[PDB]
């Protein structure tokens, strides 16, 4: 589904291109062994030559598969890990862990098996790769080629690039078209924006603040850009494709009004991952309601409109009273400085609702002026009903108390103080995280779930590129990676990666 001279578009430029690149990427080892993810698999491919690393590559990725077993099936593999990386005369025998480091885990074995016991190991791992192995890679030829892939990410992007198909979605200062990269396949979700409509409305900023609050966050539970271009009369984001309708339509449409409690529970544990992905940024969404947590293919949730958040400076406070009606929390509806803690009231509404098959302050077969619905949430006190284990009205209740410091997340300690909440009590966040739990309810793929110039200097602002996670993991889904990333037969230097003929 490429384009057929998609290998010339992404053919590799001769290494003597790259030096500009080498000279001033930063070589830090979290960054390009870790976090980006060709680097990593370019370090671990390094380490695969080397008899010596291989078995430190092995031993991680056992750990990673030991946080995520179940705590039943947990010691029985504890047991395999202990008998195989860290025994005296084992095949794969790791040596910077020293004597003391095993003797501590190997007796800690004994006791209740713990999803972290090997959390101590791994970090002695990485410091040994961050160093010495590291420096290594970085004058090897996997390096080398890391720099080419950099230097494909940072082409320019253009309309040519993409593919327009169709208007899946509509609304606001713009639309929503479905857009595709002619050169890879991937489907993406473009955010035309009118060039117009921003000028008049003097919006410019809260216009590159949803850019920049996008840009920022790479969740698995928020909507990511991976490119944002300029066009012709349209400033351009390109989020993440979603095709399978928005939570409000399974709430009321598909299904009995409402859930049950633990599909619910489902739900509510993502958007709390999501909402967590964002507070590390001190950043506040306020826009929280059901036809704007969108599922994908697959069954899992994603937060989309951003357009009312914004990135608190921290240690202050801001004081925008915007929203939807009955969405609100009560300390924005009364106009006051607050920080994250209406996210942690919308997620109450969020719970509430998709239970009991109404919103707490408003029947579903009622009809009520909005200054009363206000007045509602600032007064009176929500009623449950026998949908709601004890548990279910207790998170409820706490996230929807009216004080914003006595409700529940708005502590110091944050999401984590909802994950503990006797509500989650059999959620697995671990294994939810990495995407091991089945979501309830799998749409079906052919289902249909219905002129100046102070401007040019806020356009160059705008028109960035590329964003560089998203695009790498673009590049390894599509198999693009798989693909071109070929070496020399033998373990020999390709034509592009030889400086001795260009
Ligand atoms: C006849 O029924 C069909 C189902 C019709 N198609 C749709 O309803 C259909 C599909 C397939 N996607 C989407 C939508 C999305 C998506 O997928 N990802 C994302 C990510 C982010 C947004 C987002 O920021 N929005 C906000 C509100 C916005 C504000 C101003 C301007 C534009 C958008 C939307 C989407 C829609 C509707």
């Amino acid at each position: 589904g490429k384009s057929k001279k998609w290998k010339e578009i992404l053919k590799f430029p001769h290494i003597s291109q790259c030096e500009d690149l080498r000279r001033t990427i930063d070589r830090d080892y979290c960054s390009l062994c870790d976090k980006q993810p060709i680097g990593r698999l370019l370090f671990r491919q390094f380490c695969e030559t080397r008899p010596g690393l291989e078995c430190y590559i092995q031993f991680l990725d056992s750990v990673a598969e030991y946080e995520v077993t179940p705590d039943e099936k947990l010691g029985e593999k504890g047991k395999e890990i202990m008998t195989k990386y860290l025994t005296p005369k084992s095949p794969v025998f790791i040596a910077q862990v020293g004597q003391d480091l095993v003797s501590q885990t190997e007796e800690k074995l004994l006791q209740k098996p713990c999803k972290e016991l090997f959390s101590a190991c791994a970090q002695s791992v990485h410091e040994y790769l961050r160093g010495e192995p590291f420096h290594e890679y970085l004058d090897s030829m996997f390096f080398d080629r890391f720099l080419q892939w950099k230097w494909l990410e940072r082409q320019p992007v253009t309309k040519n690039t993409f593919r327009q198909y169709r208007v899946l979605g509509k609304g606001g200062f713009g639309e929503v078209c479905a857009c595709q990269v002619r050169a890879t396949g991937k489907m993406y979700a473009c955010k035309r924006l009118e060039k117009k409509r921003i000028k008049k409305r003097k919006g410019e900023s809260m216009a590159l603040n949803e850019k920049q609050i996008l840009e920022k966050v790479n969740s698995q539970f928020v909507v990511n850009l991976a490119y944002a271009y300029e066009t012709k009369d349209a400033l351009c984001l390109v989020l993440t494709i979603m095709n399978g309708g928005d939570l409000k339509f399974h709430i009321y449409n598909m299904g009995n009004p409402g859930f049950e409690e633990e599909r619910a529970l489902f739900y509510a544990a993502e958007i709390l991952c999501g909402l967590e992905d964002l507070h590390r940024e001190n950043t506040v969404y306020r826009n929280l309601k059901p036809e704007n947590i969108l599922l994908d293919d697959y069954g899992h949730i994603r937060i989309s409109d951003l357009g009312l958040a914004v990135k608190i400076p921290e240690g202050d406070l801001i004081r925008g009273r915007v929203g939807t009606v009955g969405y609100m929390a009560p300390e924005v509806l009364n106009n006051q400085r607050y920080g994250l803690s209406p996210d942690y009231w919308g997620l109450g509404c969020l719970i509430y609702e998709m239970i009991e098959g109404q919103s707490p302050f408003r029947g579903r077969k009622e009809k009520v002026k909005r200054e009363e619905v206000d007045r509602r949430v600032l007064e009176t006190e929500e009623v449950y009903s026998h949908k709601f284990s004890e548990e279910a009205k207790s998170i409820c209740k706490m996230l929807l108390t009216k004080d914003a410091k006595q409700r529940l997340g708005c502590q110091e300690e944050g999401a984590a103080e909802v994950k503990r909440h006797p509500f989650f009590r059999n959620m697995n966040f671990k294994r939810l995280e990495a995407g091991m739990l089945d979501p309830p309810f799998v749409p079906d793929p052919r289902a249909v779930y219905c002129l100046d110039h102070t401007d040019d200097d806020f356009y160059s602002k705008f028109s960035t590129g590329s964003v560089s996670i998203p695009w790498q993991n673009e590049m390894i889904e599509t198999e693009c990676f798989k693909e071109l990333n070929v070496f020399g037969p033998n373990g020999t230097l390709p034509p592009d990666l030889n400086r001795n003929h260009p």
